[PDB]
């Protein structure tokens, strides 16, 4: 298991445009295009984002890279956080993932705000850390999904991931 793998998971792949879980205009795996209800705004932006005339279709290649893109802007935004890079640097591997994930859903100034729980995670108190990362919009709106993030804090395995 790896962060690619993981948001794999929890993204899935669909190469016509969607709605994500908060019903706003995506395509790949996760790739979010724009939180304008037009969808010829979607559109403009996917065809944008591949460089060529997509009509709302792209194929798996174009969805990884995409993907890739997105991972590396998470961990980018992570690492020019001045709150999230300090978490981040204290993390093991396993749960240095768990806070891209997060990244990669809600955004970096998203999970900045979540000030207890990063100081929680910073002293390693990682079952209260998951206590109070279950305290969200986040949790209640995608439960399954924080479940998993959160116990990838908890645990730094990938037992949710199996
Ligand atoms: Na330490
Ligand atoms: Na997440």
């Amino acid at each position: 298991m790896n962060i690619f793998e993981m948001l794999r998971i929890d993204e899935g792949l669909r190469l016509k445009i969607y709605k994500d879980t908060e019903g706003y205009y995506t395509i790949g795996i996760g790739h979010l295009l724009t939180k304008s209800p037009s969808l010829n705004a979607a559109k403009s932006e996917l065809d944008k984002a591949i460089g060529r005339n997509t009509n709302g279709v792209i194929t798996k290649d174009e969805a990884e890279k995409l993907f890739n893109q997105d991972v590396d802007a998470a961990v980018r935004g992570i690492l020019r956080n001045a709150k999230l890079k300090p978490v981040f640097d204290s993390l093991d591997a396993v749960r240095r993932a768990a806070l891209i994930n997060m990244v990669f859903q809600m955004g970096e100034t998203g999970v900045a705000g979540f000030t207890n729980s990063l100081r929680m995670l910073q002293q390693k108190r990682w079952d209260e850390a998951a206590v109070n990362l279950a305290k969200s919009r986040w949790y209640n709106q995608t439960p399954n999904r924080a479940k998993r993030v959160i116990t990838t804090f908890r645990t730094g395995t990938w037992d949710a991931y199996k």
